[PDB]
């Protein structure tokens, strides 16, 4: 798997973001995670966490997995990195997302994320308190 450039266009919520990728605007959905929707508990905090991660980044990258690159809604499915740090991992480690939507063939970073989730639950963070 490999990292490719992208630039912020705009925040959407905890697990979706609008990025410019290969010079085209696209909505991206983070692989292997589920943040609460804005209107749910820890939804606002998830959206704030991801928004901040992308605003503060000098460099954003997207990394597709081996399988499907777009979902049925036309959203890109990727691991996204902010200054080298994986958003997907960072959300789970903070208890602001669960591991979820693990489909065969797009699951390269599953166990990395599950390790992060175990550590978040151990610490009873956010969604696990
Ligand atoms: C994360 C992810 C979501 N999805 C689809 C499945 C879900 O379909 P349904 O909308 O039919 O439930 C939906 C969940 O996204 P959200 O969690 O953003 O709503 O997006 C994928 O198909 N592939 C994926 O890798
Ligand atoms: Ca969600």
């Amino acid at each position: 798997l490999h990292k490719e450039p992208a630039t912020l266009i705009k925040a959407i919520d905890g697990d979706t973001v609008k990025l410019m990728y290969k010079g085209q605007p696209m909505t991206f959905r983070l692989l292997l995670v589920d943040t609460p929707e804005f209107n749910e508990k820890y939804g606002p905090e998830a959206s704030a966490f991801t928004k901040k991660m992308h605003e503060n980044a000098k460099k954003i990258e997207v990394e597709f997995d081996k399988g499907q690159r777009t979902d049925k809604y036309g959203r890109g499915l990727a691991y996204i990195y902010a200054d080298g740090k994986m958003d997907n991992e960072a959300l789970v480690r903070q208890g602001l997302a669960k591991v979820a939507y693990v489909y065969k063939g797009n699951n390269t970073h599953e166990q990395l994320l599950r390790k992060a989730e175990a550590q978040a639950k151990k610490e009873k963070l956010n969604i696990w308190s």
